[PDB]
């Protein structure tokens, strides 16, 4: 599923997103944005054989499991294709984990190299929320 910018912020609110770890919403679309640009179904493998999944892009080294990772954990308990889902449920849960590990949102290179420091909350203006 891609999400429409309006309709991925009112879904991560409702999953508790907003504000979460004091990470105002704005931030989370942002992040999506730029991992995924809303896109469910994405999916990136990286230089490290890991694979990263979903509108947040949860990478499988440590996160979720996808068979195909050595050495990897699964902290979230899920299958990475659980990550793209229409349903954004275990991507936030997940993601609720993984902004608690200690970085913040730093975790997530792309919100330090896009978002970090940026107006974000242009990310949730004019919705209906
Ligand atoms: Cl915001
Ligand atoms: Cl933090
Ligand atoms: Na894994």
């Amino acid at each position: 599923k891609v999400f429409g910018r309006c309709e991925l912020a009112a879904a991560m609110k409702r999953h508790g997103l907003d504000n979460y770890r004091g990470y105002s919403l704005g931030n989370w679309v942002c992040a999506a944005k730029f991992e995924s640009n809303f896109n469910t179904q994405a999916t990136n493998r990286n230089t490290d054989g890991s694979t990263d999944y979903g509108i947040l892009q949860i990478n499988s080294r440590w996160w979720c499991n996808d068979g195909r990772t050595p050495g990897s954990r699964n902290l979230c308990n899920i299958p990475c294709s659980a990550l793209l889902s229409s349903d954004i449920t275990a991507s936030v849960n997940c993601a609720k984990k993984i902004v608690s590990d200690g970085n913040g949102m730093n975790a997530w290179v792309a919100w330090r190299n896009r978002c970090k420091g940026t107006d974000v909350q242009a990310w949730i203006r004019g919705c209906r929320l």
